């Protein structure tokens, strides 16, 4: 999509995952965000369309992606290792990394 | 997706990583290997249908999916770097998880 | 340190941990798992001394060492900002990994 | 400790690391970089003796070893199943991580 767009993406199934029913919502949820990042993980976003492509800063923004999704499929160890409230909760304490880019980057 | 068609768009992206350009098609195609590899986290193999679905082999056999996804994601990491070849190069290491799989669940 | 120590240190470190009050007590528990965890990760217990190091069923046993020491650190991740109760909680899914494996080959 | 002696613990061990031929050597250097990251995880650098625990800056910085030894153990995997080219070659990598957190931190 693109990186506005993906970031939406990912604040709807964060909540659906916080709603979550079952272990397929969850298990669903996560699939489409880590689907969400990879897309994000390769945008230069507002700010930094100064710094090159190569730089420090752009390595970690690249690398605030990186940890997320490292974060998501632990969060699907334990959608599918049948228990949610522990995958859930992976889930929420999922915001550091969320507020940990904006603050940088955002 | 089915087991054997999630094994085949990853034996067929592992394919266009070693027969890769530049950072696109790496990037493009592990970030499909993601997805197929994610999607098989969940669907079940036959070897374990006699064991239950909560148990130390199934854990076992799903882990191997959070580790492959990982390699997958640290060489999207440099794939997203421009490290183009080196993702190639981490592509090829993969290759340990997705064995170690097949001679123990396969 | 051989095999069955670097284990009961893993195995020690984790008892210190559940019970433990502070998010520094469990931080030094779960940096001493690790470290151990690195040391045992040179290691080929009995059960696979039968076979050989560039076997797969080799590459296996020294994976849930990475997956364990991958989750560790899931877990140390969260005393450092000041959650206990979440990371004395990573250490009991991350046991499911302790599982895995010895269920396999012990 | 105090965070100081950490950030020259992990550089020399890189010297050590790029100062070998064999797995012990790239085996073991590796290893104690992941006790090097362990420990500074939890220090509060001098330019951030300001802001909250709690914070997003902090969040983020400490979230920057979460990364290191990811890096690390996985080049501490190819380590062990006995690849030194294949962890050399990849130790030298971390690289746009060390230098990542020292511009935006440090
Ligand atoms: C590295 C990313 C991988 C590649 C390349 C392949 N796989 Fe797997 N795989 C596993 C099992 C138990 C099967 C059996 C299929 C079934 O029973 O229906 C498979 C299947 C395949 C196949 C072909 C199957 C066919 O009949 O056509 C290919 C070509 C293949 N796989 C390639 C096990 C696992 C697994 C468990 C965690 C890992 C991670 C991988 N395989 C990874 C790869
Ligand atoms: C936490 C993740 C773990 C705990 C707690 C324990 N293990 Fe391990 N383990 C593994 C093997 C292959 C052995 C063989 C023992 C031998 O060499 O005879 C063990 C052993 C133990 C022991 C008993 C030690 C003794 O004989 O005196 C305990 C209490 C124990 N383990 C607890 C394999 C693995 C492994 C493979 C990657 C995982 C990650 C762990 N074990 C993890 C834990
Ligand atoms: C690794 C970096 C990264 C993290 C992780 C990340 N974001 Fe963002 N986020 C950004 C950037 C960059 C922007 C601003 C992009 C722009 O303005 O084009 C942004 C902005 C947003 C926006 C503004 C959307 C718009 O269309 O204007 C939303 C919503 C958002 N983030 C939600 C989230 C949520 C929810 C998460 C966690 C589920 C998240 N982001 C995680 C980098 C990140
Ligand atoms: C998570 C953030 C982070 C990571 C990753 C990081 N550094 Fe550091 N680095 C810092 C901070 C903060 C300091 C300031 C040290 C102090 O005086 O407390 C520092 C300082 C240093 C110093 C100067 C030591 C001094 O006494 O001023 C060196 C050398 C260094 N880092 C090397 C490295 C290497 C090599 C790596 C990667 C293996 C690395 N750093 C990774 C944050 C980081
Ligand atoms: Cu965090
Ligand atoms: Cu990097």
């Amino acid at each position: 999509a693109d990186l506005e767009d993906n970031m939406e993406t990912l604040n709807d199934n964060l909540k659906v995952i916080e709603k979550a029913d079952n272990a397929a919502q969850v298990k669903d949820a996560l699939t489409k965000m880590a689907a969400a990042a990879a897309d994000a993980w390769s945008a230069t976003p507002p700010k930094l369309e100064d710094k090159s492509p190569d730089s420090p800063e752009m390595h970690d923004f690249r690398h605030g992606f990186w940890i997320l999704i490292g974060q998501i499929h632990a969060a699907l160890h334990l959608a599918n290792e049948g228990k949610v409230k522990e995958a859930q909760a992976a889930a929420e304490q999922l915001k550091c990394t969320c507020n940990a880019c904006h603050q940088k980057y955002r």
